RNA sequence: CGCUGUGAAGAUGCAGUGUAUCCGCGGCUAGACGGAAAGACCCCGUGAACCUUUACUGUAGCUUUGCACUGGACUUUGAG
């Protein structure tokens, strides 16, 4: 399945190139979230006529990500919620609920790549190593 | 009608012979191979059915792997 990309990808992501990958690659994960396109062989003809004006937007994007990234890279923001130990508190200390915690002193930081199996991702070259504290 | 023979081989009907007027009724069951059911036993039909099994050939189901749905990455794995 031939096909060019709109965002680049960790593994074979140069934003355009004719990338053959399995349909199952597609179909369920590239087209419906939004990262590649099938050629059609129109689609690399519009390609171009879109290209000058959406990787100057990429690294827009990119350059949001590192500053929102680096300017509360140092917040040591603390839950107030009832605790009984620190790290086995009564609730449950993971990415559920700790988006108002870092949105009320500063950007609202969106949860959607916080990984936590806290390292935040926001992009494929940025990441940011956060240091939660909760009092118990 | 009986008897003795004869006879598809156990006779009311054939032969010979004996007995015996015609016709009921109440009884009895020895025979009419008495009535009833195209013997069920037995054998046969290149008949049936249902049942069994390590009869044959199949098959539901269960199970094995290939391919599809079906993808990313990292690692132990041959030749270019
Ligand atoms: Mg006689
Ligand atoms: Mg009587
Ligand atoms: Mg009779
Ligand atoms: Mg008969």
């Amino acid at each position: 399945m031939e096909v060019i990309l709109l965002e680049k990808v960790a593994n074979l992501g140069n934003l355009g190139d004719k990338v053959n990958i399995k349909g199952g690659y597609a179909r369920n994960f590239l087209l419906p979230q939004g990262k590649a396109t099938v050629a059609t062989a129109e689609n690399v003809a519009a390609f171009e006529a879109r290209r000058a004006e959406l990787e100057k937007a990429a690294a827009e994007k990119k350059a949001a990500a590192e500053a929102r990234a680096a300017q509360l890279s140092e917040l040591v923001v603390t839950l107030g919620a009832h605790a009984g130990d620190e790290g086995k508190l009564f609730g449950s200390i993971g990415t559920r609920d700790i988006a108002e915690a870092v949105s009320a002193a500063g950007y609202p930081l969106e949860k959607a790549e916080v990984r936590l199996p806290v390292a935040v991702h926001l992009h494929t070259d940025v990441e940011t190593t956060l240091k939660l504290i909760i009092v118990a």
